[PDB]
C-alpha cells in the first residue's frame, strides 16, 4: 500500500511514500 507511478527522469516509473520506496518493476 502507498506505492504509485510517475516519472524519474523520463521513464514511469515505481513510486512510495508510505514507506519511502522506488523501483520499476514488483519483487
Amino acid at each position: 500500500p502507498g506505492w504509485e507511478i510517475i516519472h524519474e527522469n523520463g521513464r514511469p516509473l515505481y513510486y512510495n511514500a508510505e514507506q519511502k520506496t522506488k523501483l520499476h518493476y514488483p519483487p
